[PDB]
């Protein structure tokens, strides 16, 4: 059997409530070592060791935690043969592409949470760790990236998303469906993405502490121009816009964000619609101001690029064309 | 034959049908004044025909279609539309959309349902449907509780109607009116900002409505934040960034503590339609939480 | 507390939070796997909830997945309680990690003891969702998550054990309908038949030679059908036999008005109602009429 | 400019409405398609694809084969019923690995927002791309490029009806572009064991409906035609209702091959008779008709459905 490490931050994998019946639950109390034990069937499939980092809601998710996960995985990568990392739903999104595009380890880095708390009636968090040591487990999931195993399902870091507020089926991989499917123990998969990942990227985290700062900035009827303003007040490296539609911004914060582009501010239409790519050639025209279009990426995602695209790049043309490659 | 008036408003998009342009705007740029003058605009000549077609941008129409359908006193159907191909492109879906829409705004069967949104052969409400892709022609999905009918040869085979209150039964005016309450909305994700939400907060919003992550949740920074501005009167409603689903009570956030407001499956961009109308009547955050629950 | 009901059929009869919602009372009226589900079992089903509607505030039916959605929508045109009647099953084993079938119990309980659950039909709750009757069909092979109504929508969403309805199906059931299965021991033989390239005649023939009282075709498309199935069911019709233009497409309507002149054959157009479903109505349709007119007039109908 | 041969086999996108026009009709009225490539058009047939046939797709696999040197890329016109089934059997027969694109329309060509020009447009905007060349069999629908084993079908009438609902698109055509992230790993094409170049004749496969109460006669009607095959569209994960498990049973046991595929439109039919895989019913069909022209035992089958 493979050797894995499952590096525990939280979560509600990782919360208990008052019931298995009332909701009310809070994130983040479990211990990994009591996660571990839920799931005694590992040990039919492989040697599993758990690390606790954090122990956090990963709707308090940030830099440093990031930082310390990349650092932890690629420092200790000749040690185990595939890493498990439970995580809460909210930003595991963010997480997984975080780390699709700076873990330079090629064995694979397996993401999972669950929607159920622990303590829940039909708690999810069980099976879904028991099929995340599975992927892990699996010589064929090396090489595809970061990947994020939930509701029988491996997904890749890239696309995936949360779909639903408290559905256990919540995550899908949106705009070009998942990688394999989780059977009875055995994966066929079927595809991989093209985007670079993990070792192929030219980002290095060994060496930083901190990423550069990058705020989201939301579209909407009447949308008021003040948070554009105050990331630019406050002087961050880049600023995301959820836009709407195909990447359109409101006129108000469309000026501030021009403006702000003009004078070195990254900027990068994403778009707050679920699917679909925020185009170039559409009905804003980026190079005229020097906007970035962030393709597929929603804006939680494009703001994980964009902040590993400033640590080698201010050049708007690069960054674009860093978001064509990652 | 039924008489149908085309209020054009703008969008890619450009019975006895009769047309009138009330303004002309990319959807992106909607705002409160172009609500009011529309809201205004359809409550005025209700009287004066038997339905009514409004031609809109797609970017926003969830917002418009929202708007109108909490705003809109007229019971006589009134039907957004719009194109996402240009309408001199190959293929374009405005022609065909906006036929059914006429088709949808003549029905006797389409009165009482609320403004309606007719896109891509479907029939949908104007508090659920929401567009999903940022180019394919059937982006318009009703995401929670799905369309109300679907249309084939001109005629309506429907199975639905929304439980929750519109139009007639809302206690909404906006006649009289020239503003609205102003109301933003902050984005949550990791090691978010609270610039935003201080910013908006600063300038002595009415109220915040936040896209939080996952189950209406936010950052500790904003969280902090709202929680105070909730308490110095700023009223604040957690939503979701995430497409699908509600944002509940009695999950991690103990809304009852910290005067917030749950926004159920009203996603934020029409979380935010809700609260500002009900800024307009009541300001404590447990007599906004029954309109949420009503509207 | 309200008197539920648990009438167990089998799936994957006597979970100790359901006593805090409601006073469960089981039997066990049969015990087959879905995939085997029968007319017998759907009549002794209806007769059992329409003489019991009286005894109790509401039902809980627990039954396998594979059939539930057939089931979901007999019950739903025949029987004539309107008090809650709630279908639900699980699609992990009960000793499975992580198994499914156990809070889905519980919330199946909470609808059917939820005032607020009666006349809406009979009504499938799995996964934390309200499902119509009629919408309802198994959309994966093995997520938990397999269960939508795929045109129209789910009626309300469960938290907390509190339901949020928002919707109700506007086709009629239950006690709005012509049917009665009071005094029937059979049901008018109606058979499903697939289509698909080159597809063979041969099975909608052997359903027309053993003399059944109506065919469902699985069309492509549309409603669709080979050329050699077409001539096959225009034969039944000819002779009689009701004949119903379903799709095994897995959403939207086969409609009238379309490829097929469906009064020329006398023909059906099922709707929304996909191929199983579309055998439920047919199968009641028969025991009050063989018109095809009456028949598309039903199907337009319920 | 590439040189792009259109075959039509007919359907709505050339056909309430009645495959009628003819591929010059359909090449002439999308003049934009001269600017993109030389556009060369042949009629295999003409008809609706709800009558599409094992003759017709032998005659596509050939030509596609033996005139695979003489063009740079095909598109074929075909009806939307059974556009999912014809793209499996190229995908698994055609030996060229140029694009091989097809395309087909939800909406007759004199409905106002028909969707053919455009579709088309995008066929042929894919099949002149070379980046679709060794992807396998395409179908190019709504803006979507979508691998041929995967796609099927959602919706009787939506113009946005075709998905790859299990592991979804290949790429997406933006402004005349595509974007391809995704290509399938099941083998295909050049990469198949099967030959049609000397048949005439395909394996007898046919599919049995399973359901509540469900009658064995027509599964009893294919095991009396002698067919070489069966596939049952099975309830939930590949099961069967007992009179035609009885059945399929006694095939099984006198040489006939029995696939287990679904009646549920996601998701596999899992081992754990041969297991369909994620295949649907009629797909299954046609990879078992070709594995039927190798072989006979049911584990060598099973192997060929784990593999294609
Ligand atoms: N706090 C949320 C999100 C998270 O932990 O990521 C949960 O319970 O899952
Ligand atoms: N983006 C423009 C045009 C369109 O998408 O319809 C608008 O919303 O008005
Ligand atoms: N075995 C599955 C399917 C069935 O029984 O029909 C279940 O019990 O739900
Ligand atoms: N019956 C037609 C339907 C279509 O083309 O859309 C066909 O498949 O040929």
């Amino acid at each position: 059997l493979p050797n894995i490490t499952i590096l525990a931050t939280g979560g509600t994998i990782a919360g208990g409530g008052d019931s298995a019946t009332k909701s009310n639950y809070t994130v983040g109390k479990v211990g990994v070592e009591n996660l571990v034990n839920a799931v005694p069937q590992l040990k039919d499939i492989a040697n599993v060791k758990g690390e606790q980092v954090v122990n956090i809601g990963s709707q308090d998710m940030n830099d440093n935690v990031w930082l310390t996960l990349a650092k932890k995985i690629n420092t200790d990568c000749d040690k185990t043969d595939g890493f498990v990392i439970t995580h809460g739903t909210d930003t595991m999104e963010e997480t997984a592409y975080f780390l699709d595009l700076t873990v330079k380890c090629d064995k694979p880095v397996v993401m999972v949470g669950a929607m159920r708390p622990s303590t829940s009636m039909s708690a999810d968090g069980p099976f879904n760790l028991y099929n995340a040591v599975v992927t892990a487990a699996d010589k064929a999931s090396a090489n595809r990236g970061v990947l994020v195993v939930m509701n029988d399902t491996v997904l890749d870091g890239r696309d995936v998303t949360k779909t639903n507020t408290t559905d256990v089926a919540t995550f899908k991989s949106v705009n070009y469906g998942p990688l394999g499917y989780i059977h009875n123990g055995k994966i066929d998969y079927q595809r991989t993405p093209a985007r670079k990942h993990t070792s192929d990227t030219p980002f290095d985290v060994s060496k930083l502490n901190e990423l550069p700062k990058v705020g989201i900035v939301y579209n909407y009827a009447n949308a008021s121009d003040l948070p554009a303003k105050a990331l630019v007040d406050a002087g961050y490296d880049g600023i995301v816009s959820a836009g709407v539609g195909n990447g359109n911004l409101y006129k108000s914060v469309f000026d501030t964000l021009a403006t702000a582009a003009k004078t070195g501010t990254a900027v990068v239409r994403s778009s707050r619609v679920p699917t679909g790519a925020t185009t170039q050639d559409a009905e804003v025209d980026d190079a005229k101001y020097g906007f970035v279009a962030s393709g597929t990426l929603n804006p939680q995602k494009a703001r994980v690029l964009l902040q590993l695209a400033l640590t080698q790049t201010k050049d708007p043309q690069q960054i674009q064309q860093i978001f064509n490659q990652y």
